[PDB]
């Protein structure tokens, strides 16, 4: 699987059935049809302890790891029930600055998407959440071009290291707290894995306010390469999932 032509996102239902599910993601949210529900609890995002470990090209996107053996980095309040701990963050971008976000807010896309993963540790370890209908809560936050980001400088000094796949490098004393938005407004919904396995576990929370970056800083992401070195080279863009049908699900707003 990939996201060009002959493997990209139309094609992974032959391998991956539940491509076609009942709780696939990303999805377009209406913000007219989002339900106001008074019921929910502000987020909690507790990351002052948080401890990274490294970064390391997968051939799809770019993560960087987090290490979950403890209660570190975590993720809780809002329409969770217990804890979840940080394990990974990555994004998703495009060729161009009209393109790249996988949820769309009333069918606008944004330049890209970042993805922070969490883990219910009711479960133990993230293979066995994955198995869960409440095992994951990935918070996703837009990426707007405007002004730089301070914050997210450190990981684009980086990708130099990690153009090809199967490149990891050391990613220590990264603090995520640099690339949240001022407010915690959000939309959540039950979903799945943006990405194959594409497993139905996971609880989106959608940042209403989104975080501006400088073209600059984003033109680096668009440098990276899907392809191992020494390969022909593939530019990593678009690397992105079109939007799926809700399908009764409904979306709920905590404004
Ligand atoms: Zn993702």
């Amino acid at each position: 699987w990939g996201y060009g032509k002959h493997n990209g996102p139309e094609h992974w239902h032959k391998d991956f059935p539940i491509a076609k599910g009942e709780r696939q993601s990303p999805v377009d949210i209406d913000t007219h049809t989002a339900k106001y529900d008074p019921s929910l609890k502000p987020l909690s995002v507790s990351y002052d302890q948080a401890t990274s470990l490294r970064i390391l090209n997968n051939g799809h996107a770019f993560n960087v790891e987090f290490d979950d053996s403890q209660d570190k980095a975590v993720l809780k309040g809002g329409p969770l029930d217990g804890t979840y701990r940080l394990i990974q963050f990555h994004f998703c971008w495009g060729s161009l600055d009209g393109q790249g976000s996988e949820h769309t807010v009333d069918k606008k896309k944004y330049a890209a998407e970042l993805h922070l993963v969490h883990w219910n540790t009711k479960y133990g370890d993230f293979g066995k959440a994955v198995q869960q209908p409440d095992g994951l809560a990935v918070l996703g936050i837009f990426l707007k071009v405007g002004s730089a980001k301070p914050g997210l400088q450190k990981v684009v000094d980086v990708l130099d290291s990690i153009k090809t796949k199967g490149k990891s490098a050391d990613f220590t004393n990264f603090d995520p707290r640099g690339l949240l938005p001022e407010s915690l407004d959000y939309w959540t919904y039950p979903g799945s894995l943006t990405t194959p396995p594409l497993l139905e576990c996971v609880t989106w929370i959608v940042l209403k306010e989104p975080i501006s970056v400088s073209s600059e800083q984003v033109l680096k992401f668009r440098k990276l390469n899907f392809n191992g070195e020494g390969e022909p080279e593939e530019l990593m863009v678009d690397n992105w999932r079109p939007a799926q049908p809700l399908k009764n699900r409904q979306i709920k707003a905590s404004f």
